[PDB]
């Protein structure tokens, strides 16, 4: 099992984090237009989790803290088609703080994206170092979406998520849409939100769910609204466990925001030891809270 120690950049606090997340908050204002005026929130959350998914506990290969998205074999990853786009979004604030670690930067859009889309607060710890090409890992080891609640609860066991915190982690799929050239899924169109709510919750039990074939000739749950499911999202409400969480989740706006908020940054720091004397996790005021 690799070592990986956070390493805070040199000579950096607080504040120098917070320009950064104000400088991807204000470029997340700026840019709205981005997917029919979805805006790049969606986007950003969707690549912390995919730079952070590929972990593996068993020998802590893969995991945010390398930043090794930035190799090709990782940002071609078919898994990850359509995460360009947030990386595009992230370049320029790279370049105004050049000191920061990809890790960091790809970790923090995402933190910054879920707290600007008015979603919990997510502490968060500095310290991932950039790692060389070969600590790349192999494409793969990101969830296929076409299977059922059996394979999306022992996928997630090498992450070491448990049933609770699949289900609140699931919950960021209330957010943005699948796009059929980017994954073979498509939706929703007009019913899109970048809101950070427990409305995925509300959806599976609440729509009146029809399974469909799309353009792409693979099945996907859809509803008269507009809304849609992948088919692992669905077997949220096919498994009794999973469908438990769920009710609760459905039923508890601040219970659904704290256990996100909790999984969130577990997902974000799988890999990652930090040192005793290490900061503690920042929280990070949003531009609202600061009146920027
Ligand atoms: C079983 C696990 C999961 C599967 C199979 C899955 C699959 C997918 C697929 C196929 C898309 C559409 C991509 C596209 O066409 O652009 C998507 C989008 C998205 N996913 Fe997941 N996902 C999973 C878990 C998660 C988790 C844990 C999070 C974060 C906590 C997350 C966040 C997102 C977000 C925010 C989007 C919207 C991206 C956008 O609008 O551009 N997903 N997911
Ligand atoms: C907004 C819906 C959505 C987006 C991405 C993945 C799954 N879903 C259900």
């Amino acid at each position: 099992t690799l070592v990986h120690v956070a390493s805070v950049e040199k000579g950096r606090s607080y504040e120098d984090f917070q320009k950064v997340y104000n400088a991807i908050a204000l470029k997340l204002r700026e840019d709205d237009e981005y997917d029919n005026y979805i805006g790049y929130g969606p986007v950003l959350v969707r690549l912390a989790w995919h730079i952070s998914g590929t972990w593996d506990k068993h020998d802590n290969t893969g995991g945010s803290y390398g930043g090794t998205y930035r190799f090709k074999k990782e940002f071609n990853d078919p898994s990850n088609a359509g995460l360009q786009n947030g990386f595009k979004f992230l370049e320029p604030i790279h370049k105004e703080f050049p000191w920061i670690s990809s890790g960091d930067l790809f970790s923090l859009g995402g933190v910054t994206a879920v707290q600007e889309m008015q979603g919990p607060k997510i502490p968060w710890r500095c310290g991932r170092v950039d790692t060389p090409e070969d600590t790349t890992p192999d494409n793969g080891r990101l969830p296929d979406a076409d299977k059922d609640a059996g394979y999306v609860r022992t996928f997630f066991q090498r992450l070491n998520m448990n049933d609770r915190e699949v289900v609140a982690l699931m919950g960021a799929h209330a957010l943005g849409k699948t796009h059929l050239k980017n994954s073979g899924y498509e939706g929703p169109g007009g019913a899109a939100n970048n809101v950070f709510t427990n409305e995925f919750y509300l959806n599976l039990l609440n729509e009146d769910w029809k399974l469909e074939k799309n353009d792409a000739n693979n099945e996907q749950w859809d509803s008269k609204s507009g809304y849609m499911m992948l088919p692992t999202d669905y077997s949220l409400i096919q498994d009794p466990k999973y469908l438990s969480i769920v009710k609760e989740y459905a039923n508890d706006q601040d219970k659904f925001f704290k256990d996100f908020s909790k999984a969130f940054e577990k997902l974000l720091e799988d890999g990652i030891t930090f040192p005793k004397d290490a900061p503690s996790p920042f929280i990070f005021k949003t531009l609202e809270e600061q009146g920027l």
